[PDB]
């Protein structure tokens, strides 16, 4: 089934393993790529999203194969269900069985996976902000440039509601109580959104991937394919140990580069099992605290134009991210629409920048396996005295937001338990020396592992309050950029 050899072996099919296929495929065309996703295909073109799938029934089922264990389990698909604090996931997502909280720790009981082509972009609600302040990496010269580059690959926009009857309403209503001393960056503005396009849909990996990297002919996509290890050949990458799930069995696929996309929780986890531990791996994990709240405004009268989606930008002062959407553009489930006025119903969500420790991290035990025959992970997580500070003010910030656009439907701001974000960032984090605090270099690179890069939310060093996946993406994208630049200029052959 496999290749026996490739130039670049990629793990996962996230959006930020997509930005490698993309701009290796742009940019070093003769380079052979073989992708490969642990979940099956779930959608047309391969990691579109979900919701453009028009048959209700089909969309449950693309949904539930998503869910990898928790396939049979119930899930989080009502306002009510996920304000009664049930310990399930929103579909398309599973959580884990076990080792999520431990004895005099908070832990992550809602963290979530998705195991499909398109990983959770093939889910998710396409916000795509950019960091500001402290979020910055400050080593990073080009960030601005990068973070234009992940606009295009996900083809990012902050003008798809402007046809939308509330959206310009409810900016001017919190651009009244947030704008004030702020400059131009930091006000209230409309939420860049990862939207495509015949009707305004999502965009998933298939956007990402693009039609460069469908049209590659040395590029290809393997499904129910699950990396067991990566390969390690004199200190160098050498390749990777994948399981055919379709058969069981295992194959070795050589490569001269290993990129590994496989989310926050799993890539810190295959390196751990493929002998790959340096001391901060896993470590310095950091959840987004999370706020939820919903409004009414104040007036009469696959994606719906309602209200759009607002952005309340983070400050180191203010340390939180804020959006309010319409329902149809929540990451979460947060109120039923009124039925006398449609639109006129709103959500908010502010996500707290975390105050990073060493000891918030994602460790793994040898000794018990999980569902994929993987080492077992072990969540330590704990929200410090600043933590609780911060999650208090944001608490009153929501409500203020709320009371501004409208009449609250809720009396109360409700804190989502720690996972709910579904943005864990710093298990593989970025750095600028291999001192111990760092997984990899500005390039992605993995410190220990010439040739070895991670991608994904865990590469991400600093306190970030805002969505990730934008920032995750220009980071993937300067990888890529080093790979590209490697392979075209080398001497050597495949
Ligand atoms: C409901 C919802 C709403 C969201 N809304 C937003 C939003 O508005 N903005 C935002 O920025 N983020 C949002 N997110 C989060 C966003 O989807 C993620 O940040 C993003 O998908 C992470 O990209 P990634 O490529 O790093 O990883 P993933 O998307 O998680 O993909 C990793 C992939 O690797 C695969 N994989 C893992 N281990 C292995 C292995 N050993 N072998 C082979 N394959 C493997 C997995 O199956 C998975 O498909 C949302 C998510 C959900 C579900």
């Amino acid at each position: 089934r496999y290749p026996a050899a490739v130039d670049v072996a990629i793990v996962g099919s996230g959006p930020t393993a997509s930005a490698y296929a993309r701009i290796l495929s742009e940019e070093a065309p003769g380079a052979t790529i073989a992708m490969f996703e642990v979940g099956p295909t779930v959608s047309n073109p391969p990691g579109a999203h979900v919701k453009n799938i028009e048959d209700p029934d089909s969309r449950s089922l693309a949904q539930r194969a998503s869910e990898g264990p928790g396939a049979g389990a119930a899930t989080v698909n009502s306002p009510g269900a996920v304000k009664s604090g049930e310990r399930r996931a929103r579909p398309g997502t599973y959580l884990l069985q076990d080792g999520y909280a431990f004895p005099g720790e908070d832990g992550m009981p809602v963290a979530a996976m998705s195991s499909n082509v398109g990983g959770m972009a093939a889910h998710w609600t396409a916000a795509c902000p950019r960091p500001g302040g402290k979020e910055r990496i400050p080593f990073l010269p080009d960030l601005e440039e990068l973070l234009n580059d992940a606009d295009r690959l996900l083809g990012v926009t902050t003008h798809a509601f402007d046809g939308a009857p509330f959206s310009d309403l409810v900016r001017e209503r919190l651009a009244a109580v947030v704008d004030q001393g702020r400059t131009p960056a930091f006000r209230v503005q409309p939420m860049p959104l990862a939207v495509h396009r015949g009707a305004l849909v999502w965009s998933g990996s298939d956007v990402v991937m693009g039609e460069a990297t469908r049209d590659n002919p040395q590029f290809e996509l393997f499904d129910e394919s699950l990396v067991t290890r990566v390969l390690v050949e004199d200190g160098t990458a050498a390749g990777v140990e994948v399981q055919d799930r379709r058969s069981g069995d295992t194959y070795q696929v050589a490569a001269r580069y290993v990129v590994v996309g496989a989310d926050a929780l799993r890539t810190p986890q295959l390196l751990w099992a493929s002998g790959i531990r340096p001391d901060a791996l896993g470590r310095y994990l950091n959840d987004q605290a999370q706020v939820v709240f919903a409004s009414r405004l104040r007036d009469v009268q696959a994606l719906s134009e309602q209200s759009g989606v607002a952005w309340v930008p983070y400050t180191d002062e203010a340390p939180f991210h804020g959006q309010i959407m319409q329902l149809d553009a929540s990451p979460v489930p947060l109120a039923d629409d009124d039925p006398i006025v449609p639109g006129s119903i709103v959500g908010l969500g502010l996500f707290c920048a975390k105050d990073l420790q060493r000891e918030d991290r994602v460790a793994f035990d040898d000794d018990t396996r999980d569902s994929y025959g993987l080492p077992a992970m072990r969540i330590h997580y704990r929200l410090t005295e600043r933590d609780h500070v911060v999650l208090d003010r944001a608490r009153q910030e929501i409500v203020r937001l709320g009371k501004a656009v409208g009449e609250p439907l809720d009396e109360r701001p409700f804190v989502l338990p720690p996972g709910a974000s579904l943005h864990y960032q710093g298990t593989t984090r970025m750095g600028e020396t291999d001192d111990g605090e760092s997984v990899c270099s500005p390039d992605s690179q993995v410190w220990q592992v010439p040739g070895l890069f991670v991608a994904g939310n865990g590469v991400i060093p600093t306190a970030t309050a805002c969505n990730p996946t934008l920032t995750s993406v220009a980071l993937a994208v300067r990888g890529a950029r080093k790979i590209a630049e490697e392979i075209t200029s080398s001497l050597l052959m495949s």
